């Protein structure tokens, strides 16, 4: 669980996003090129609030434990050690091998991923970043949540949380309670986890993105998005979606939180859809 940096070799870049980096490395004690690979995450900010915000982020990856979510694996002293998943993310994953997934594994990808929803809120963990581009994928038939930067544990006696300053992520992911208020549960993760099967019956293809559907549908955009929503429009049924699918989708987007079905409930029905 402790890694030795001089043991960690610099590879290549991941990812990048707020004030982090991830980069592959090789764990190579032995120098010779043998070791294995893994994803590293690091800083790049010395300052206190984002290094007390990743010290936070390793605790909460450290205590989750499931086959639908990236695996620790240790840290070095300053950086996060994960497993090192080749596939990629989901988002790239599904562009490039759309034409090999039906509509049953697109289902199976979303029963795990409301899994993992499941688990993590069991451990009154909010993500606050769910979608596409921040699901890994172990294999072919086995995806896994990445990305706890912004992930929350909520207090005993409060289940919703509220942040100071703006959102940084790409604003169609975010429920209109975020949006409006800066509010974040487990029922907004809910929402998200709507255009996450948005997504993956879309097989994330950029012509009908979130953000291509706005621009078709039309001040500043946030408060544009908010109107629409507020309004009761949603995103279109993805091309050949089905109806059940589309269903589930618009559950997901209920304008109250509390409205909105939760993912031990959404669980079963995928599960159900599957089989069918
Ligand atoms: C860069 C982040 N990646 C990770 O934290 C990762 C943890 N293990 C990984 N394995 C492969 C990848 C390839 C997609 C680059 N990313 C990660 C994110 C989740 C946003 C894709
Ligand atoms: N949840 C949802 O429907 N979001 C949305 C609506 C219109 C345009 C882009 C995104």
């Amino acid at each position: 669980t402790i890694f030795e940096e001089r043991h960690l070799k610099y590879i290549s870049q991941l990812g990048k996003g707020n004030f982090g980096s991830v980069e592959l490395c090789r764990y190579d004690p032995l120098g010779d090129n043998t070791g294995a690979l893994v994803a590293v995450k690091q800083l790049q900010h010395s300052g206190p609030d984002q290094q007390r915000d990743f010290q936070r982020e390793i605790q909460i990856l450290k205590a989750l434990h499931s086959d639908f979510i990236v695996k620790y694996r240790g840290v070095s002293y300053l950086r996060l050690v994960m497993e090192y998943l080749p596939s990629g993310c989901l988002r790239d994953f599904l562009q490039r091998h759309r034409a090999r997934l039906d509509a049953s594994r697109l289902l199976l990808y979303s029963s795990q991923i409301c899994k993992g929803m499941e688990y993590l809120g069991s451990r009154r963990c909010v993500h606050r970043d769910l979608a596409a581009r921040n699901i890994l994928v172990e294999s072919e038939a086995h995806v896994k949540i990445a990305d706890f930067g912004l992930a929350k544990l909520l207090p005993l006696d409060k289940d919703y949380y509220v942040v100071r300053e703006p959102g940084q992520s790409p604003i169609f992911w975010y429920a209109p309670e975020s949006l409006s208020d800066n509010i974040f549960s487990r029922q907004s993760d809910v929402w998200s986890f709507g255009v996450v099967l948005y997504e993956l019956f879309t097989y994330c293809d950029k012509s009908c993105s979130p953000s291509a559907e706005f621009l078709r549908m039309m001040v500043p955009a946030l408060s544009r998005l908010l109107e629409l929503l507020e309004e009761g429009q949603r995103l279109p049924a993805p091309p050949a979606c089905p109806a059940e699918v589309h269903e589930l989708m618009k559950l997901c987007w209920a304008p109250s939180p509390q409205d909105r079905p939760s993912f031990s409930a959404l669980g079963p029905q995928l599960d159900m859809l599957w089989s069918g």
